[PDB]
């Protein structure tokens, strides 16, 4: 339900507290008041009472809710949005905006109607409005917030209650943030065990990952802390259980996905791989194994253990790493590669979803990797009835064995790819947004111990490399944690 | 109300507020319980903090029942008692001394209010609603002179200049503007009396007072802004209510005296004499309740100082002590009460007769030599107190003891007479009118006109609803 001991901890502090937090901060209108969630509340709670900014933040309001309004009401809203914002005589019109500006939303017709005019708003509010906030209440509230995020919040602070999952390093449980009560996933590593195998910087790229990226495509990292035994990442819980359970589990006697099914779990792995491709990065370990379902019937990607960070410069990495079977040519030969490794393994998951089974080995045989790898650089994809035209031309574009004709990520989006006919009944807009009804809605056992760590002492850079990794609390997270729990909604009182 | 001024309400960006941080009365006193706004916010912070939460309902709680009606009283304190004083209720006070909760209610609220002076004042110094008011004093701080006020109607005329009604601009609250004329305030050497009626106006909080909110200055005249009267003056009041039968009936006499005693008790705790109570100075308002004004011949009394010299107020209202030279104190007052309570009830002072002329000379010589005589208009109890309130010798008069006037409310005149309810202005009065009826000169004007007074003008933001309207979070 919630413990009362962690409750109480949660409480703003003193101003006097919030005096080393004032300097040492990103004062980014970006990073305050559109990313981080508590920071964008508190920002339009000030435009909501200065009233020369009521027509902006409405603008701004009414921007984001046609952005994810349905297909119905849209020409209703974006007339009601021109009405209201861009007539030169109506109540809520814009000043602060171009002549060139206010046209263009006028007669704009298409995917992208109103970015354009968001990123005006957006600028504008960036600008005098923002240095009022900064000289206000509002903002010094968000630095009581900032100060609260900041307080320890390690292990003591969740309950372990049942085991979800099992890893190579330890187990992954069902867990409960004492104070709000809000459930996430917690996998924990053994030091001992991570130091014998040499895992540590594979550790450390996923925790790094989760971090910084924020996609609803991708498992979120919440708080990174350390045990005596373990490190520890709580990230969203997915209950779902892997794409690869399902695809056998759904019908033993006629295993895969119904076509629609397996086109909805591809478009979300898409926009997965999408956001990691805009940030340089190489899932390298895309599988059905590693994709999960959450409680609603939706898909997230997990496992970043051998994902690369690309450096600012480098348009291409090497290194033998991934799963036999979804590894592509370039990789399984020693060459150079980009993002293009992970539209291949793309390929290989859609054809498993569709036909029970690998591209290249039949259900249930043993191949070793020696074969498997010649098979995958030299054999021909054979689709059997199953697959639809469709489907078969995707697969067709992702299996191709030479990267540069492979379809995939160019231009720095994925666009061309959602263009493909497979995804014709798949409304984008609404996908990305989370809106669309997934098609399933779904609805473990303690194996004990894992073998003891003989011979195992940590050096300070042991040491060193944990307190690393214990990075703390994610801001984003946590101030969304705060919002839905309701724990915001008490503590943001001024008179209740 | 206006558009361009009420526009100009609007609380200031943090950093304009440095200024005040540093160079403001901190004390507990002061901020949290005299000043509406300092309270308001305070009380907003408590109730935000749930460890203050028992202090604050009790004080709240104490307050209304100070302010209940009789038939509901013992009700009231049953339940603040077994809400806040059994050991088990949840809403107990653990602060509070085994001594004090065995003892209860006002030494009750003197120790809830020393606690919240200590950590919760201090955690709340530490708080955005001490920097919101901090915003509200600087608002305050802002210059609201002469612009701010349109006069509508002249009210009544005195010596120095007229008295107009007005309304604040901004909030549309009417007040009375009493304008002193600058060139004829210097040729008539009036600059002490305009100051010592502001100094006293400004720095006392009473509602038998007529209450200073702004003083400023026009190019002609220096104005006091105040407490509207719409009641008329009491003198007014005994000559024209029934001209055939003029007077009033006793316990509407005995009513205003009642109020004119807590308003000179008042000014006598803080070391005044008003030196100048007569029934033209005692002023009504719309509900019927009256005020002392016109305090230009008031003196303050310094620290360590029992009493005064100086020849100065109305013929016929100067007590003997005064009119001989001697030293006095706070008992003149006291005779001028006499005198106004007397002609109250007789329609004539008691030292003439209605419409006899005679002159300062002649009538120092009765106030000092006659015995007073009393008609059968009054009855044995207001015989006595006048003969208390006359007594020649300021020895032997009712007066002013131990700090308080508790001792003169005991008199049989007064057995009829709620006193708390009336000190709270509770009662309903006996009579609710009908709405119907050189450099040295320019250093001195500019002193004079200090600007704003604090407590009126937070009552003032609240009454109107200013402060519920600029205090918003997230409407
Ligand atoms: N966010 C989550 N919600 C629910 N279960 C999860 C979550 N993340 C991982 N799991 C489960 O936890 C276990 C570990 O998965 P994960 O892929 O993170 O481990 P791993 O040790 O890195 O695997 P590998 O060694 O193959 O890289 C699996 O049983 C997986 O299904
Ligand atoms: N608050 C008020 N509300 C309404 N009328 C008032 C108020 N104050 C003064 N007046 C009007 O102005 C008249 C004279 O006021 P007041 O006695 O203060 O002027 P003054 O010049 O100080 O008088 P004096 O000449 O005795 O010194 C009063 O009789 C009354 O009619
Ligand atoms: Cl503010
Ligand atoms: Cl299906
Ligand atoms: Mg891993
Ligand atoms: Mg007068």
């Amino acid at each position: 339900s919630r413990d009362r001991k962690y409750l109480a901890r949660l409480k703003l502090p003193p101003l006097s507290k919030c005096e080393a937090l004032r300097e040492s901060l990103d004062l980014g209108f970006e990073g305050m008041c559109l990313e981080q969630p508590i920071g964008k509340r508190l920002f339009q709670q000030f435009l909501r009472t200065h009233e020369q900014h009521g027509p902006a933040l409405q603008l701004w309001k009414d921007i984001e809710d046609y952005d994810t309004a349905d297909d119905a009401l849209r020409p209703q809203k974006a007339q009601a949005l021109r009405a209201a914002y861009l007539e030169p005589q109506a109540q809520l019109f814009c000043s602060f905006l171009d002549a060139e500006t206010v046209a263009r939303a006028r007669a704009g017709a298409g995917d992208g109607l109103f970015q354009p005019l968001l990123r005006a708003v957006l600028a504008h509010l960036g600008q005098a409005p923002f240095q009022e906030f900064l000289d206000s209440l509002y903002f010094l509230r968000f630095l009581q917030w900032k100060w609260l995020e900041a307080q320890p919040m390690g292990e003591d602070w969740f309950l372990d209650f049942r085991v979800l999952g099992r890893g190579g390093f330890g187990e992954v449980f069902a867990c409960q943030m004492k104070a709000t009560g809000k459930l996430y996933a917690c996998k924990k590593l053994n030091k001992k065990r991570l130091k014998k195998r040499k895992g540590y910087q594979g550790a450390m790229v996923e925790k790094k990952i989760l971090a910084k990226v924020h996609s609803r495509f991708i498992v979120s990292l919440a708080y990174a802390f350390e045990t005596k035994t373990d490190l520890c990442l709580v990230m969203t819980i997915m209950n779902g259980g892997d794409i690869r359970y399902h695809i056998y589990n759904v019908d033993e006697d006629n295993p895969g996905f119904q076509e629609p099914r397996a086109i909805f779990y591809t478009a979300q792995i898409v926009s997965g791989l999408e956001h990691l491709h805009q940030r340089n990065i190489i899932y390298r370990d895309l599988k059905p194994e590693n994709v999960l379902l959450d409680d609603d019937g939706n898909v997230r990607i997990s496992d970043l253990g051998l994902a690369v960070e690309l450096k600012a410069g480098q348009t291409k990495t090497k290194g033998y790493a991934g799963t036999p079977g979804f590894m592509a040519p370039e990789l399984l030969l020693g060459e150079e590669y980009d993002f293009s490794v992970d539209y291949f393994a793309l390929g290989v998951t859609l054809y498993e979803m569709i036909a029970a089974r690998g591209p290249f080995r039949a259900r249930g045989e043993k191949v070793e990797n020696k074969e498997l790898k010649q098979r995958v650089l030299e054999q021909a994809v054979t689709y059997p009835d199953k697959f639809s035209p469709a489907s078969k031309d995707f697969c067709e574009a992702l299996l191709q064995k030479d990267p540069e004709k492979r379809l995939g990520f160019r231009d720095g989006s994925c666009d061309g790819l959602r263009t493909h006919p497979l995804f014709r009944d798949i409304s984008w807009r609404q996908l990305e947004a989370g809106m669309l009804t997934p098609p399933f809605v779904p609805d473990i056992q303690d194996v004990g111990a894992f073998s003891t760590v003989k011979g195992v002492a940590f050096e300070k850079a042991d040491t060193e490399f944990f307190q690393e990794f214990a990075s703390g609390t994610c801001p984003i997270p946590w101030q969304e944690e705060m919002i839905e729990t309701g724990v915001f909604g008490d503590l943001n009182v001024w008179r209740p």
